[PDB]
């Protein structure tokens, strides 16, 4: 199964996303700490997601080091942010993010975005 990692400082966001992805056959692990995710990557080469969904607003880190570790490699990144982040597009462009979404999101847009980034057909 496709495997997605979410890093968002709100535990409720990771909870909602992992259940929604499970409903369409996509496994997901979620973190509130970018450092926690980075530590797993460094500890075991076998742990590699097919895509990362990254909260650019995480207080005190902004997901900067997660982005830096993945930059240039085979793991595409989708940026997520709050509904009133007027600048998320330029943020995504300069970071080499594959896509971006504002929270809250509807099912069709979220699933189509993730599936397109993963290179798989979307269920809806
Ligand atoms: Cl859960
Ligand atoms: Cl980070
Ligand atoms: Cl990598």
């Amino acid at each position: 199964k496709p495997f997605v990692v979410v890093v968002d400082d709100d535990a409720s966001v990771g909870r909602a996303i992992r259940r929604l992805l499970r409903s369409v056959g996509i496994a997901a692990d979620t973190y509130t700490s970018g450092d926690e995710f980075l530590d797993v990557l460094s500890a075991t080469p076998s742990y590699r997601p097919d895509c990362v969904i990254l909260d650019v607003q995480m207080p005190g880190s902004n997901g900067i080091e997660v982005q830096r570790r993945l930059a240039g490699g085979a793991v595409p990144v989708i940026f997520i942010t709050a509904h009133d982040d007027a600048g998320v597009r330029e943020t995504a462009l300069a970071a080499g993010a594959r896509a971006y979404l504002r929270k809250p999101f509807n099912d069709v847009l979220f699933i189509r975005t993730v599936c397109a980034v993963l290179g798989i057909a979307a269920p809806l």
